[PDB]
């Protein structure tokens, strides 16, 4: 569930 967010 590695939901990146930058």
């Amino acid at each position: 569930h590695r939901f990146l967010r930058h």
